[PDB]
């Protein structure tokens, strides 16, 4: 969980500043997990491709803006409850709010997202997660 999750939001959103060009120095776990996520987000980025665009609106993220507010609007994604392809729209939204960051030279809020979303993650989404097979089986979806 904590350790585990902390490193996946990591890597990802590494793997997703580097990808669209920008930098990642701001900064259970299997490599297997952390590829079948980055893949996964790559997929939904691919047909999806609004980028969250009200989201991120309601959210304008600044340098003041507390977790809480955070919560409110990623709560949205999950209207109708859990289920894979929300965690990955999750891990995909976490992703376009870092490159808003940078593009509004607010680099300094990266690294907070990253917390926010590890937060949220074992919060509640890990809660569905252990209940239906773990990371495991995730990876057992989504190659």
């Amino acid at each position: 969980m904590s350790q585990s999750n902390r490193e996946l939001v990591v890597d990802f959103l590494s793997y997703k500043l580097s990808q669209k060009g920008y930098s990642w120095s701001q900064f259970i776990p299997m490599a297997a997990v952390k590829q079948a996520l980055r893949e996964a987000g790559d997929e939904w980025e691919l047909r999806y491709r609004r980028a969250f665009s009200d989201l991120t609106s309601q959210l304008h993220i600044t340098p003041g803006t507390a977790y809480q507010s955070f919560e409110q609007v990623v709560n949205e994604l999950f209207r109708d409850g859990v289920n894979w392809g929300r965690i990955v729209a999750f891990f995909s939204f976490g992703g376009a709010l870092c490159v808003e960051s940078v593009d509004k030279e607010m680099q300094v809020l990266v690294s907070r997202i990253a917390a926010w979303m590890a937060t949220y993650l074992n919060d509640h989404l890990e809660p569905w997660i252990q209940e239906n097979g773990g990371w495991d089986t995730f990876v057992e979806l989504y190659g």
